[PDB]
């Protein structure tokens, strides 16, 4: 149970961070 949801709508993940606001 943490593989199912991560980052929002207006939220992408960073290739060296997290579910940060686009990138």
């Amino acid at each position: 149970e943490n593989f199912v949801g991560g980052c929002a709508t207006g939220f992408k993940r960073t290739a060296d961070g997290r579910c940060k606001p686009t990138f």
